[PDB]
């Protein structure tokens, strides 16, 4: 079984690293783990891919990962990425393709919320960011304080809403002090449906 | 092929019906659907299980479901439930086991938050419930209004936090009116780590 995955929104929209199409091969005969990857962009093979050694899983099977570094434009422009894997011990080569979705986009609304009053009794408080009404569910969310990106926050997976769109919450955990000191906290969101692909929302005490 | 499933959190934490470990058998030869189930609790067979007749699926294969009614304590206490199924037309008996995920419990803290000020311009608003610091990630969350459970809300999957515990948000969607009218909204949570396995938190305009 071969699974292919799209690039990360953060990466595709310059918000970070180099974008990559990832191809994962599971259920590999512990006997013949000599799997080979062949990547194509609209059926033209490329050799810039980087394949990783296989790893053992609980079920004594193996797993191999290959990453094709790509250009943000090729993806946004709808080109098809094809990863062809011939097990060498398999009857026939296995293929999987992928490209930017095609379904109708909807940018989300972004709201930031202060720590609930009751939590103020704690030594650590939560700064919440609500991101709702978006589609597709490919998105990127991070927290900043005084312009500096933060490490202590987590995003919930995009969740399906009653109206068909997705929503999610991002929680930044900070010491009570830090919130009271009045630093500026900014919720940053990257989505194709936003004007200029992103929106920032700030708040302070 | 066989699959085993844990009891429902609602049921395990008294919030409802009788808890049950479910064992599902798929890909059954339409020829020999005389499948037999054998249940064990720490390798001691029991006969309180209830097996259902097999059903046909699109792929002309069959599926059988067996349900072992259990006691809330046996599960919370970490006992192992084992379901052994010998197809009778299969080479060997197939087994699958299960037990409460692992380790030391931690009840969560529950906070409710009003709709963000900016959202008040909308015709529909969000009442938020933050549930953080819990483990294991087996939990149950629902919303009520004036004591009546509500349909229009959604829970995000439990998310892994930086400290090792899980957190999640539950969003109740209501018409602006409903929030302004001053009805009481209650966030109800069931977790083994809470005193009496649950906590409720209310709020209003
Ligand atoms: C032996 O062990 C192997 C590994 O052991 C571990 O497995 C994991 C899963 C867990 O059980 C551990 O306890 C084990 O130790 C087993 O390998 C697994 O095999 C299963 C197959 O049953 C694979 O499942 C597939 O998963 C993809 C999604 O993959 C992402 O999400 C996974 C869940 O969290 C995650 O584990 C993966 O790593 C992966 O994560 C992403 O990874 C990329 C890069 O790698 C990152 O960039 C992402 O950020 C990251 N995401 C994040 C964040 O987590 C899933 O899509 C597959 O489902 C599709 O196909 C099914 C076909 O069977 C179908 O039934 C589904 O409905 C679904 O179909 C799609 O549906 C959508 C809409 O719903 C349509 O739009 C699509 O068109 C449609 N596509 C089609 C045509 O299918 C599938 O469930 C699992 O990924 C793999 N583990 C990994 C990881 O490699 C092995 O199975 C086991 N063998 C035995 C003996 O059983
Ligand atoms: C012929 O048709 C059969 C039925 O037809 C229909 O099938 C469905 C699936 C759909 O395709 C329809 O269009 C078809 O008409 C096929 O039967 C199916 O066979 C597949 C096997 O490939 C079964 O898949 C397993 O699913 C479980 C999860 O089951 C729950 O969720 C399903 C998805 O929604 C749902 O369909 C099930 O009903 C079930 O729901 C739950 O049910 C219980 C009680 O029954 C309720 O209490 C719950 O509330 C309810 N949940 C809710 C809500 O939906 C999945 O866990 C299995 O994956 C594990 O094992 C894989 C091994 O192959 C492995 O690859 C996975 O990674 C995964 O492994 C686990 O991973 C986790 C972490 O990720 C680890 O922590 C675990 O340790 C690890 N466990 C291990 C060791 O594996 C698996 O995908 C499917 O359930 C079954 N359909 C039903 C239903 O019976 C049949 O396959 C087909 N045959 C042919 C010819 O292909």
């Amino acid at each position: 079984s071969v699974f292919i995955f799209p690039p990360k929104t953060k990466d595709v929209l310059g918000g970070g690293l180099t974008p990559k199409v990832t191809c994962v091969v599971v259920d590999i005969s512990q006997n013949d783990p000599e799997v080979r990857f062949s990547w194509f962009i609209d059926d033209v093979e490329v050799h810039t891919a980087q394949t990783h050694a296989p790893e053992k899983q609980s079920n004594s099977t193996l797993r191999s990962v290959s990453e094709l570094p790509i250009v943000e434009r090729d993806w946004l422009n709808g080109k098809t990425f094809k990863c062809k894997v011939n097990s060498g011990a398999f009857p026939a080569p296995i293929e999987k393709s992928i490209s930017k979705p095609e379904g109708t986009p909807r940018g989300p609304q972004v709201y930031t919320m202060a720590p609930p009053k009751e939590e103020m009794t704690q030594s650590q408080v939560s700064i919440t960011c609500m991101v709702k009404g978006f589609y597709p569910p490919d998105i990127y969310t991070e927290w900043k304080m005084n312009g500096q990106p933060q490490e202590n926050y987590k995003n919930t997976p995009p969740t399906m809403d009653t109206d068909g769109s997705y929503f999610l919450y991002s929680k930044l955990n900070v010491k009570k002090e830090t919130w009271q000191q009045g630093n500026t906290f900014t919720c940053s969101v990257l989505h194709e449906g936003l004007e200029n692909e992103h929106t920032e929302k700030s708040l302070s005490h």
